[PDB]
């Protein structure tokens, strides 16, 4: 009975686990409640907190992960796999899980809260990717991750009703940092030093939290990797989002009430079933059911908040993987696969960019092709492929969070900006691919740490140091070493030098523009383009 | 006669010559100046078609340039060299449609390749006469036949009422065609080669000779041409008939003027009552913008320059093309404010955009915008110099390279064996300001040798470089190959295909080869631009 892996919260006691990790061992509490089980009536519905309970509650496990799409385009591959639940689905899932060093922390420690990507309708903590033992071993952290509902569980909304008001996935979210406001000192953490990190769905929840005032007081740093509350897919109007949900309900055979009452009396597959065809065109890096500006949450569109908002004492570190659009390309772009170099046609080119870019006019789509062409190799298949890759990660992550980086910098806030250009050896995914969305992760997490799963040892040294950088900034606000010299250091984001770094195998390189003239285009041009048609 | 130069007596159709020895830094050379090859297309012949000259009788004295065609001044720099150099070196007059023959001396053997200049200038000024087209250098060291004509510029040359009898437009080119009409029955009587004529250009001047290739009867008056920092294309060389007869009936307004009556009217006033009002027709406040210039009449152009060089067919065309690095710098101090060649002419964001509308008149807001954000540095783009650097790129981009690029990319597609260069060197002898960089025209005195003149102070590697450049134009007059045969040893000058883009940097050092002339910028100005304005 060892008394590190006994703590009492607000609602009673929990008993944790210790883990073995390369360097030592770690104490981990999973599977913890935070809520009461969002089911029945309470679907669709605010989250509610946990009643207390009696006893002592064995948090030594993985709880279930939220009901959710499960991906199948390649049954089997690893590179597909990591992403799946691995833990059986259920509505019951809203838990948190939590790493601490072993012993406990003598003083107060940083805390950093993994909020998990997965395009608002699939995602779990627990992944092995978002393994926390390995930064609360190494550095001394503690780490905390929490389950939020997804796709029509999480974000279906029929806006102004009271049982379906929509952004209850980022309420989940906002109950797990009061959570840890209101508990994590019991497992020696600092809940006056907070910092949300997050990739993908997961930056653009991190993003909304800063654009949310009753979040703010809930942290005190935040990260955004690959991902922001700006941009084409993180949010909806709350009459597009009216309408899926009508039409999602219309598709199961369904006054808001009477609506809502009939879709809660429905089996959680019979919803994710329908997900998918609730989408107003054929597209990629498009998600049918995700954050709404209803006012509440969102008092305004995250474009307009970002442009508007005080952002005098925040500090944020972003960055963006090197292929960031490579991913989504083999999930609807014809000519693309896995299993082949994709090599495509200037024709397929011109048909992709009306699926990456849904939204644009004819006009537009053209003048997106005539901007990505290499008009000295125009018909090339490698160059049209690459280019078809930068089309989607430009229009749907760099260009944003360049855009986002640029406001916050602009309006007080404190800017690191990073690019992730090294692949990961144990990469399953072609070559063509890259860099793609996501593999920054198992880095920052220190997997390679764990010599069983054969990274290079480059790779191990390489991980050690992005987990300072993180931690550091965790610490200070600032990811470069108070007691390293020459290196040379990371310099803070401005409109003005517009410095950012590459994070790969050799040193920091300070460089300068984040794709400005592409995301000039992006950010400045197409809008004027589709404001007058 | 009796005691004459025996290589100075020449016969031409029209009768007896004289011409002239004159002296080279490498030997004589035969001039034959002031040859008339039309009627003076005066009074009632103001407007009209040129009329071949009628024979004369005696022994025409052709030893002394004739009349400038009545043309505007350049009143903006007084007693500057950059500015006095263009300037009409000899007495205005409507009286002006002469050329100009340099032939070596004693006159050569063998008929030999004949060049023939035609001046630039907007279509609004310009003559054969000018220092800088001095034919003696290419005929004594090339052993060229140098031909140059003056033809009729502004209101005299192309105000045209558009179907009318008295008014019909382009005959100012029809005055070019019939010089290459004198060239094809008399340049024999040079020792020149009537079936190896090469038309060279440069600005109005290239465009003019472009007009020649895309306009069929003047197709078998020459079989090479070479076009110099301009084109048929764009959106200066041109205007539609409908445009034409507008600016042509407010220049009657505006001196005091059924077709024939307005005519009949402008043919009344004194030359020097049009050229003080011509500027005055041009639809907006704008650079690089002429009122009167060739029309499409669906005559001399059966139709658009842009329509014709699409569709056209060149298999049996050889051509040599280029520009200017700095193609618009020359135009900003001439309109755009904040600029001068006394200052460095630093300017604004706001000036940049102020520019944009003045150096691309015809575009929208949105079509402005489009051009501000492609042409500005996001990592500086409130740098005064970088937004200067950038408003002559807009002017040169627009008006000449991209046109000159699409002339190529067509024409090599469609059969045709194309050259491309650019020129990069800069005159040491220049006066205008280092910020201008090498402007529009200022590789003109380098293919006609003039730094071969010791007197003219240019560097002994100037001297060297325009050698070697007369040999590319010459050689390519010769053979269709602006390479020399007998020496592979140096770089070789590869053909401008689709496939490759290639094009070679004219300047001191030996030829590099490059590829794509402004391949990505030219996309937004050919491809997309257009199609912004369908909208
Ligand atoms: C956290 C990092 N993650 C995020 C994204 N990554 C992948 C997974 C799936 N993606 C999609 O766009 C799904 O598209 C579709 C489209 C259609 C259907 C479908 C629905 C019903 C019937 C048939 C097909 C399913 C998925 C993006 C790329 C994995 C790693
Ligand atoms: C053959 C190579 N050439 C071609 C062009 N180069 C210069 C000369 C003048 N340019 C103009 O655009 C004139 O504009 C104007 C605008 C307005 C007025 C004006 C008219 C009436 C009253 C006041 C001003 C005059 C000229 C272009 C740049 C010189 C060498």
């Amino acid at each position: 009975e060892d008394p590190q892996l006994l703590v009492r919260v607000r609602g009673g006691q929990l008993r944790g686990i210790r883990l073995k990790a390369p360097g030592g061992p770690v104490s981990a509490f999973l599977g913890i409640p935070f809520a009461e089980p969002p089911v029945g009536s309470r679907r669709f519905m605010p989250p509610e907190p946990k009643r207390p309970w009696s006893g002592v509650l064995d948090a030594t496990t993985f709880q279930n992960v939220c009901y959710q799409y499960v991906d199948t385009l390649y049954p089997g591959f690893e590179g597909t796999e990591m992403w799946n639940p691995n833990r059986e689905l259920s509505e019951d899932c809203l838990y948190l899980n939590v790493w601490t060093p072993y012993p406990r922390p003598a003083s107060p420690t940083p805390v950093l809260i993994w909020i998990y990507g997965g395009g608002f309708y699939s995602g779990a903590a627990s992944l092995d990717v978002y393994d926390g033992r390995f930064l609360a071993q190494v550095e001394g952290a503690v780490l905390v991750s929490m389950n939020y509902r997804v796709g029509t569980f999480g974000f279906l909304a029929l806006p102004g009703s009271r049982e379906a008001p929509g952004n209850v996935g980022l309420l989940d979210q906002r109950l797990a940092l009061q959570w840890v406001q209101e508990n994590i000192a019991a497992f020696g953490g600092d809940p006056m030093s907070v910092t949300l990190f997050g990739e993908s769905a997961g930056a653009a929840s991190v993003g909304m939290h800063i654009l949310s005032l009753p979040s703010r007081s809930l942290f005190h740093r935040a990260v955004l990797q690959s991902g922001t509350p700006n941009g084409p897919w993180a949010t909806v109007s709350a009459g597009e989002a009216r309408r899926r949900a009508t039409l999602l309900a219309r598709l199961v055979g369904c006054n808001d009430t009477e609506l809502i009452a009939c879709l809660r009396t429905r089996p959680a597959q019979d919803l994710v079933d329908h997900e998918w065809h609730v989408l107003p065109q054929e597209s990629i890096f498009r998600f049918s059911f995700v954050p709404v500006v209803d006012g509440d949450f969102l008092s305004d569109t995250p474009e307009a908040l970002i442009n508007t908002g005080d952002f005098q004492d925040l500090q944020v570190l972003v960055g963006v993987v090197k292929d960031e659009g490579s991913y989504f390309l083999v999930y609807g772009v014809p000519g693309f696969s896995k299993d082949n170099e994709s090599l495509i046609s200037r024709a397929q080119f011109l048909a992709g960019v009306r699926i990456g870019v849904p939204q644009a006019s004819d006009l537009a789509a053209e003048a997106v092709v005539l901007h990505y062409t290499d008009w000295l190799h125009p018909e090339d298949p490698t160059h049209l492929r690459d280019a078809m890759s930068a089309v989607v990660g430009d229009h749907n992550v760099v260009c944003p969070v360049a855009q986002l980086a640029g406001r916050l910098a602009a309006q007080g806030a404190r800017v690191y900006a990073y690019i992730f250009e090294h692949r990961a050896s144990t990469l399953t995914w072609p070559l063509w691919m890259g860099v793609p969305h996501g593999y920054e992760i198992e880095f920052i997490f220190g997997l390679p740490l764990d010599p069983s799963l054969n990274y290079t040892t480059e790779e191990r040294i390489f991980a050690q140091r992005l987990m300072k950088y993180w931690t550091n900034f965790a610490r200070t606000g600032d990811p470069n070493d108070p007691r390293d010299s020459k290196s040379p250091q990371w310099p803070p984001y401005t409109t003005a030098a517009q410095q950012y770094v590459s994070l790969n195998l050799k040193p920091l390189e300070v460089r300068r523009g984040l794709r400005a003239q592409t995301c000039a285009f992006w950010n400045r041009f197409l809008p004027k383009l589709l404001s007058a048609t």
